[PDB]
């Protein structure tokens, strides 16, 4: 009954980082937010020139090798493991293998309750958010807009390309049972 | 006739600085961007708790002393001096003065070429965007989204309120004179 | 036998970011780097005005409620469920409460293999390097400079008062078992 | 009599940045900060992939084109008229053209009051601090440690390698006339 955790899924540049920090004023409780970005962040940062690491192609694609995958699989066993620890926990995710990404989490979480949330937006939208925040190589907003929910299943889906951050918000956490 | 210097003015969350982004991609000629952001960050961290320099209330209000305007003034004319000498200036700001910040600025451009700039968004609108970029006090969108236009002259007016900051930035190029 | 964890403690801006950045780079293995300042940023923005939260005076001064605590136990169980899935872990610490920190951390690391580092630093030497990067609240250095360490038992003991970040990771990592 | 301007040079992780907050701290009156870095920050994304732009190898290396320059002189002109206007203002830059870039400053300067400060730091060290700050592309430090200073003249110099940033702030201050 109670959810224990969130998982947000959508490409670049749809929003999913403004609705996380929404979610965590709104959401009563304490909700700790970690994502495929924080997980970079802690990685070493060779990892991003590494053979089987993670690669930016300059027109902005994503290669993840066998190398980045060990490790992430790891760090997913523990954040589901917080969860089990009682901690509540929102997750913003980029579902690149589409379908067989949410299998692999699905491997992970068990039999504990989440919320699988999808977070889209138009590409061209997208792709301009992208321009407008500076930080965020060109062409990465267009390339995942869609491949990235092909075959995936949620519980919730928000698009940004008309709904503010906020609202969005307000949207997911009516679906968070308490 | 050529434009020379482009002046935004809304409150924070506005988003001018996405639409200053957009300008610079979208405009073919480089130009520099400078606003009341990056001149805090280039004024000595103390003067953030300065008698005479800028205080930022709990709730989101903000005071300017005569510290902070002088070291500003002295920096308006430097950016207007960048023009003169050639460089095209973008410059973010909020006019939290109304028209008589509108003064103060007309006070150093002189006969310089300026295209004037209003950019408007819904209080509500921003404090909700001001909430997911985790990065501001709370209370200043609101407090700053209808006041900072009063009184004031523009040659453009976008409103981001149902308006990306790439359009907004079509908008406002197509009246920069080459 | 193997090095399962590295956990670092020190008082702010004694260096146990650059040297853990330092560490990701000198071992050749992956490893994941997570904080108290990696947490906080994970954290809800309004834990840090809430009343069992985190609190920072404005000498310097840090105070942590129930509320803190109860997420931070979660999120070190999930850390350490990390390491037992296999991911190598560095942890960037401050024992505020000495060696109960310390202990609190046994509790839950249990029998996994942990090098334990001390990272030291002159107070007045720290809280000039605080003045020096600008992003911290003046005297958090100079008030954790000693009592952090006190009873706290340590694998090595480095010093950044006349040692580069670089130097002090050769010799963390000397001790770290492959 | 009265500095007007105090411009540092040094190559990359000298510790250029945080000598000058330090200096901000400590002189009495208000010093604004402007520097290559708030320079690149303030010029449009592109400029960093523009043929006569800004080009970052993947070594370290740094190129300078006609369209950068061109840009830096109008910025340069500025920064002398913010001064002239009344504003004390540090400059943080990388003479990779040594003397050269020197004299271009000169040229802009004119009789302007300026405190010439030559920022040094061992090539080693530089370097491991650049490993230790995570955010600078390996091979600057050393490429720029020892090039960046030939042949240019300095009023003060300080050195890194042993010595604390708000140490050398102090001896710079003191050849600072109010
Ligand atoms: N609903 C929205 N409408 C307009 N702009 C938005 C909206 N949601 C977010 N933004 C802005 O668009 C930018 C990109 O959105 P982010 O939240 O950073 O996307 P993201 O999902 O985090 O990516 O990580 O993948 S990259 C940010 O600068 C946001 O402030
Ligand atoms: N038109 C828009 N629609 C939706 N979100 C936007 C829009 N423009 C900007 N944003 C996002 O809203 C946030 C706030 O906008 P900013 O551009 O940072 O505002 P601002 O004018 O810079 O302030 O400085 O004053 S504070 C950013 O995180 C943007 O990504
Ligand atoms: N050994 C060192 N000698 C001189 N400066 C250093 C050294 N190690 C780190 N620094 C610098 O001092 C500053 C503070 O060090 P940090 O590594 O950020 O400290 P910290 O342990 O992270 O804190 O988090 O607690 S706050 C940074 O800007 C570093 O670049
Ligand atoms: N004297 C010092 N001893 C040890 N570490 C230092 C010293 N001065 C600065 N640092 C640290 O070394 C790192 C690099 O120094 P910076 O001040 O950032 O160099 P820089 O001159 O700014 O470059 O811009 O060019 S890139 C920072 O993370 C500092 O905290
Ligand atoms: O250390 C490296 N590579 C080897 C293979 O040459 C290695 O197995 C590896 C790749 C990425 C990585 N990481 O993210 O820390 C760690 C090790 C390169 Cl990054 Cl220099
Ligand atoms: O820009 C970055 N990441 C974006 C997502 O924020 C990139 O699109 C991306 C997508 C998927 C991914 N993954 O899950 O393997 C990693 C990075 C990091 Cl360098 Cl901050
Ligand atoms: O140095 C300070 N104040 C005096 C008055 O006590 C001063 O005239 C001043 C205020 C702000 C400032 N700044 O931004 O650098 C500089 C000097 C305080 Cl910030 Cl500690
Ligand atoms: O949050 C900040 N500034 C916002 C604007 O970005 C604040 O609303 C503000 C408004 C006006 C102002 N001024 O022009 O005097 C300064 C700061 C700085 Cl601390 Cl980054
Ligand atoms: O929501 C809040 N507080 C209550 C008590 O009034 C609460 O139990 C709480 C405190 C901190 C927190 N966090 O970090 O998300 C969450 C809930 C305040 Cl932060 Cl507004
Ligand atoms: O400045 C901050 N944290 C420093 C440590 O980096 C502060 O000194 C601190 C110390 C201990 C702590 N804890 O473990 O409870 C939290 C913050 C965060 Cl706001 Cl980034
Ligand atoms: O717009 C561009 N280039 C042309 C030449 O093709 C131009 O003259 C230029 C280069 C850099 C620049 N900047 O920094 O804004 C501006 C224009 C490329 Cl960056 Cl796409
Ligand atoms: O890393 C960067 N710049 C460093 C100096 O901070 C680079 O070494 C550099 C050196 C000289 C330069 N210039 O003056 O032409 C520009 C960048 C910017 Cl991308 Cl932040
Ligand atoms: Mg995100
Ligand atoms: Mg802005
Ligand atoms: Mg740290
Ligand atoms: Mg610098």
């Amino acid at each position: 009954m109670t959810t224990r955790m969130i998982i947000l899924n959508g490409g670049s540049s749809a929003g999913k980082s403004g609705i996380v920090r929404c979610l965590q004023s709104v959401l009563p409780e304490p909700w700790l937010a970690f994502g495929v970005d924080s997980l970079i962040e802690a990685m070493p940062l060779k990892m991003q020139s590494a053979e089987g690491g993670i690669e930016f192609d300059a027109d902005g694609g994503v290669s993840i090798g066998p190398e980045f995958r060990a490790l992430e699989g790891a760090w997913a066993e523990g954040v589901v493991a917080m969860a089990r620890a009682g901690a509540r926990i929102i997750i913003d995710d980029v579902f690149l293998g589409g379908a067989a990404a949410q299998e692999r989490w699905r491997s992970f979480v068990g039999d504990l309750d989440v919320l699988w949330v999808g977070v889209r937006c138009d590409g061209a939208v997208a792709e301009g958010r992208e321009t407008a925040r500076g930080d965020r190589v060109a062409g990465m907003a267009a390339k995942q807009a869609y491949v990235v929910h092909e075959g995936v299943e949620y519980d919730v889906e928000v698009d940004t390309t008309h709904k503010e951050s906020i609202e969005c918000a307000w949207a997911i956490a009516a679906h968070v049972v308490p």
